[PDB]
């Protein structure tokens, strides 16, 4: 009889990976839209335009990128072009930069680069878990680095794709850090600690993350005490960019085996 | 053997259906993100910028959207902005307007698409694809000043549909085979290819017209094997309100043996 459960397993794993594969392309496609939008800002910001047009550009960049929660502009030789725009249910512009190590890193890397996830205190006093995306600004003939573009992407804003009306997905960053899960208390914590009761399963997932592969496996969930089918799939979180910092993110999809078997 | 078979049949067909659903959602997601990117190019092109800026933005547009093989812009009052950018192992800039669909798109302020066709590329290769033409408007958004052409490579979607498998088919308007592992079938309608099964092909074409989805079974006259057939349609121009936003379809065959 159990060969029936075995076919049910075969069929469930197939659709998990197809389902998971879509979720990855969806999230990565969203990140790609933002990077594409950033490259346009990058191109226009340093052109011979007046301040208000540059502000006009940063505001519209936030408006059209719902997952962007902030953007900063820095210019070496123009004081009035050192601004930070943070999402405050609208946009709040704060004048300022220069000593910011993110602006300095942006100007020393030709390719799009990143920081690591972190909590930013927002104008309304709330904490937003996110990550910074960096680009350099170049003058007309591309000869000189003249400024920096710094984009704060909200990881919490991906709740729409990961946790809205479902609880079977995790977003995992480098070193196996949980970036977003339905279990809010897991954010910013490593899976080696969360799931230390299944070190063989976690060590495979972490290996799959480091190598940029994909896989399916089983594990006993320590929270539900039920065995889950688990599908993982990594993806380059900076997109098509060839960059030192274009590392692997991972999305996990779980299905408790009991629901399949009947 | 009774309840077991029923459990296996409908669980395998559900897995087949869900898999096709997520492939359809992958494809139209790739298209819509390309359309979002195109809308950005659309709005920036009329803005006050130098020729070199417009060119590099179109060049960046092609490189960011891997399914676009070509893009062209035409300005009514800027002859130096009548250009075509095509993939050529890299990107090649050519100079050119008289396209009746560009006139249609401009005069009516509506998006319009061409029929699928074969474009001869710079390197001599022939690429099956579709043209999507958009009007360009001035800053005040009241007068049409030009047109933007985007040549989407249908063949480039083999990475999602045809690579490493032969169980998927992309079907266009009136059952035209747009993409298939069997390349000889491209640009040919299913009504002729599978004339021997009018019941299934007529179902397919009705599903295509109604924008519906369904699973059915048919005897494939090529493989001589009983197969299931899951189909699902989708608007190929995304959410654009336009009488040219016809339904495309992805079809998935699974040999009835597996069930
Ligand atoms: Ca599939
Ligand atoms: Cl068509
Ligand atoms: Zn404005
Ligand atoms: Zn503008
Ligand atoms: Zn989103
Ligand atoms: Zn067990
Ligand atoms: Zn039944
Ligand atoms: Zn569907
Ligand atoms: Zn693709
Ligand atoms: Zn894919
Ligand atoms: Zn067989």
């Amino acid at each position: 009889n159990s060969r029936v459960k075995e076919i049910l397993k075969e069929n469930t794993l197939r659709s998990m990976q197809d389902s998971l594969h879509f979720k990855v392309k969806e999230v990565q496609g969203v990140l790609e839209n933002t990077y594409t939008s950033m490259g346009i800002v990058k191109e226009m910001l340093p052109k011979d335009t007046k301040r208000e047009i540059k502000i006009h550009l940063l505001k519209n960049f936030i408006l059209a990128n719902s997952h962007v929660a902030g953007v900063s502009m820095f210019f070496k030789n123009r004081e009035d072009l050192r601004l930070t725009l943070l999402r405050d249910n609208d946009t709040i512009k704060l004048m300022e930069l220069g000593n910011n190590p993110l602006a300095q890193k942006a100007m020393k890397n030709k390719e799009i680069s990143k920081s690591l996830p972190y909590y930013r205190k927002m104008p309304n006093g709330a904490e937003v878990y996110g990550v910074d995306i960096l680009l350099p600004l170049l003058n007309e003939n591309a000869q000189e680095v003249v400024g920096a573009l710094m984009v704060f992407i909200s990881i919490d804003s991906f709740s729409n794709e990961i946790t809205k009306n479902r609880s079977d997905l995790f977003l995992i960053g480098v070193k196996g850090k949980v970036l977003l899960s339905a279990n809010k208390s897991l954010q910013d914590k490593p899976i080696a600690e969360i799931y230390k009761s299944v070190p063989k399963a976690t060590n495979e997932v972490l290996t799959i993350l480091e190598n940029g592969s994909k896989a399916t496996l089983e594990y006993l969930d320590p929270f539900s005490h039920k065995e889950n089918f688990l599908a993982v799939e990594t993806f380059k979180m900076l997109g098509k960019a060839e960059s030192k910092d274009n590392l692997n993110w991972m999305i996990a999809l779980i299905i408790e085996k009991d629901k399949v078997y009947e």
